[PDB]
């Protein structure tokens, strides 16, 4: 056994850098602490003990992670909910985990909602706008809320109909290009867009399974996008984007089908030109990551380390 | 989500009682911490929550428990084990909870051991013989060890060749005749007796799949035996012995098909002539149980209350 919650969200980024790919994931433990896992290049995956902790939030706290690199150093941050809901931040500038100002907007979340965020802009010389997704509400119908980050934290938009606590992927194609993937109350996966005056809704869509985790990456000039759903114990999809879209497809292993447990979610993170890397709870109860290779393909890679607890 | 410990396993008991059936299950929460659930007849299951704490054990710690009307009361005797795999026994003496003397006499348990206990002569003019069953390795091909309690603790027997951390049933199908079930390495279903003299090999097998969980209950003057066993996500098997064997089948509901989770356990109790229920665990994570009826058959029945963590 491990000490990886059974059912706890997941949140996964990466960075290029000089030396090999950089990756972090975080998950939650048994205690309710959010530990961190890390990867550089081809090295196995490190961390993931009661030493990394960098924090706590409720059990079965949605989880959500974005990334820049500025003159501090890299900036990691992280949102999560506390006990009474409320939607939290934990930060890292560049040398040391601390609390973010998030958490004392109070902004309140609905207790079964998910949560996405994006980033874009954020480099040495300049300011991160930050974008977080959420919902307020656990009925059938409800919408999608943002909240906005350049300079202070403020309320942004609403949009959408979906499904209760519906999964949500969140992806700036562009600056100021942004995208997020829901599912609607119709079980299809709804795509939402924001070019530069307001929110329309997308032209993509799919039918899937009620329930299924979220996950979207995008990169390059076109540019590319990349759409990932699973429902627990079923195959993970993929929708492409490479200017126009693909017919979803699955991303399976004859050898080890349906590889995730029930009721568990997913992550996805990206880099480079390009590596791809989506996360998902398998037995174990173990973290395991299905892993891009441009060319040759998906496989299942190496077993992130969650921890053993004492007595094991 | 609930504060049912994924993978946890699982002990229960009951015995017939004046106006109802009354039954316990004890199970593991997220802390590490032992809960009871209680239920009285027909009524709903009440406990369950951080109240119901009896003791603490290591984390996925195997479970076992047994139960007799004495002069002082209803008498339960609980097993598990603590961070050191040492064997350890929590006491309800008909009026508390307290800790028995089973820890101090030290015996380690292999860290993936289960564990079973049967009892029998126990009323409010004799005495206890309590039996306590588990492994001392991990390794394939390990036997099963016995601890015996009549006045004091001491070393039993040792017997069989099993898989890693066989599943193991036990029970008392008269006074001083026993009957334990277990894997062997071959992974058929295997059966060992004491009768008066010596352990010996029984005359029942049956084929199941790898890592099966196993339960035994029995009654009656014939007497009538049920060997439970389950791979989680499979459907649950029931071999009945009424006089002789017959043919292993599947315990189903066409409606709700495997309602089991992956690698979870199950424990079964009986009472009166006859009442039967067969405990797992579901998504949830809740604990279920499967219960008979007498002539009817079986069906899945109220669900047991195993906590809300809080911020949901
Ligand atoms: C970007 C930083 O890299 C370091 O190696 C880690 O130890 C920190 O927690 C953080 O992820
Ligand atoms: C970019 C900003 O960095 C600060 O350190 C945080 O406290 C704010 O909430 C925001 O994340
Ligand atoms: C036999 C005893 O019954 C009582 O109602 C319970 O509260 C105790 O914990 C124990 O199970
Ligand atoms: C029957 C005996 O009761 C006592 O209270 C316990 O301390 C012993 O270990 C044993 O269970
Ligand atoms: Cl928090
Ligand atoms: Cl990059
Ligand atoms: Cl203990
Ligand atoms: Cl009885
Ligand atoms: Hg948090
Ligand atoms: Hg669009
Ligand atoms: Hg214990
Ligand atoms: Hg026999």
């Amino acid at each position: 056994p491990t000490e990886f919650l059974y059912t706890s969200k997941i949140a996964a980024i990466s960075w290029a850098a000089t030396g090999g790919r950089q990756q972090r994931v975080y998950f939650q433990d048994l205690n309710g602490k959010i530990r961190e896992a890390q990867r550089g290049g081809d090295n196995p995956w490190t961390g993931g003990s009661s030493q990394n902790v960098i924090g706590e939030a409720k059990l079965f706290s949605p989880l959500a992670a974005v990334t820049w690199k500025s003159a501090q150093g890299i900036q990691i941050r992280v949102y999560c909910v506390n006990k009474d809901n409320i939607l939290s931040e934990f930060v890292y500038d560049g040398s040391k985990w601390i609390t973010g100002q998030l958490g004392s907007v109070g902004v309140k979340v609905g207790s079964n909602s998910k949560l996405a965020a994006l980033q874009w802009g954020g480099s040495e010389s300049a300011p991160p706008n930050i974008r977080v997704y959420y919902q307020k509400s656990n009925g059938s119908g409800s919408s999608i809320h943002e909240y906005v980050w350049s300079g202070k934290w403020t309320a942004g938009a609403s949009f959408g109909s979906t499904v209760p606590g519906t999964g949500i992927g969140a992806t700036a194609i562009g600056p100021g290009r942004l995208r997020i993937y829901y599912q609607a109350t119709d079980n299809k996966i709804r795509e939402h867009c924001w070019d530069s005056n307001s929110w329309y809704v997308g032209g993509f869509s799919a039918s899937a399974s009620a329930g299924v985790s979220i996950a979207a990456i995008s990169w390059g000039s076109t540019p590319n996008i990349r759409v990932y759903w699973q429902k627990g114990r079923e195959e993970l999809y993929e929708a492409a984007y490479g200017g126009s879209w693909n017919t979803p497809g699955q991303i399976k292993d004859a050898s080890r089908p349906t590889p995730s447990l029930p009721d568990t979610f997913i992550a996805a993170n990206s880099s480079g030109n390009i590596d791809i890397s989506v996360f998902f709870q398998a037995s174990g109860v173990s973290l395991q990551q299905w892993q891009w290779i441009s060319g040759k393909g998906w496989s299942i890679g190496a077993v992130v380390p969650t921890g053993t607890p004492a007595g094991w």
